[PDB]
């Protein structure tokens, strides 16, 4: 997909005529396949597996911030003539879903966020996240992805995984490019995101949170939100990966 393309790369699967679209957004280092094992259990719905800037088929697409991401995501929906849709976003894709929904997405039915940070409480928290993400960026601009992702999947957010799940994940995310990953990590960093709580509290849309039972970090952040939380048993931060069945049951509760 060209570097100057106005619409993001995505894989579409049509469903029943009367049903809305399920627009799936992956997390950092993922691609449009991420939500496919869970999404393909909702064959009645039309499904849109979007590749975010610096990821998958949208890897040549460089963005400055959430403003560019939202604009591109909006234009991508116009491309598939999507008028009624759900934004289902995981972690980074979760943050791009709340950031986009909060700045107007004509035709949104609701936003389903899985382990997506609503935003840091202040500028002091953001300044220290900038510091941290700049170190991460530097590793993605100098080391083989295999070596970077080994330490990536060792962060306290992934503590609940075993070495075999990590090795499987490290190998999968290596199928990327550190230069585009580092630009998208910097352009949509949590250090540049505002605290979206007051907007989510005054939201015009429907909002639903999913969390892995072992994801203590994002379970605590969800408790602060006036949205239903669906805690997924025997799963960590990536609940749709560890417990596809658990997450399918949560989506049915919400949609059907
Ligand atoms: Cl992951
Ligand atoms: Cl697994």
């Amino acid at each position: 997909v060209p570097r100057g393309s106005m619409i993001l790369h995505a894989q579409a699967k049509h469903g029943k005529p009367g049903l809305p679209w399920l627009v799936f957004l992956h997390g950092f280092s993922g691609d449009c396949h991420e939500w496919q094992e869970v999404g393909e259990a909702f064959a009645d719905y039309s499904r849109l597996y979007v590749d975010l800037p610096g990821h998958g088929g949208s890897a040549a697409i460089s963005v400055d911030g959430f403003d560019d991401v939202t604009d591109l995501l909006r234009k991508t929906l116009v491309s598939y003539n999507i008028l009624d849709f759900w934004l289902v976003g995981f972690s980074l894709g979760g943050r791009v879903a709340m950031m986009a929904a909060c700045q107007g997405l004509a035709g949104l039915c609701g936003v389903i966020v899985e382990g997506g940070h609503p935003g840091l409480q202040n500028a002091e928290q953001r300044a220290e996240r900038q510091r941290s993400d700049r170190q991460w960026v530097q590793r993605f601009l100098t080391e083989p992805l295999t070596a970077v992702f080994a330490d990536w999947y060792q962060q306290p957010v992934f503590a609940s995984l075993n070495d075999d799940q990590r090795r499987e994940l490290v190998a999968l995310r290596s199928n990327n490019n550190g230069a585009t990953l580092a630009a998208m990590l910097e352009a949509t960093s949590l250090a540049v995101q505002p605290d979206l709580r007051a907007n989510l509290s005054a939201r015009t849309f429907a909002f639903y949170y999913l969390c892995g039972e072992r994801d203590s970090k994002f379970r605590a952040l969800a408790a602060e939100l006036a949205a239903d939380c669906h805690v997924i048993p025997r799963a960590g931060h990536n609940a749709h990966r560890e417990n596809p069945a658990g997450v399918i049951a949560s989506l049915a509760q919400i949609l059907r």
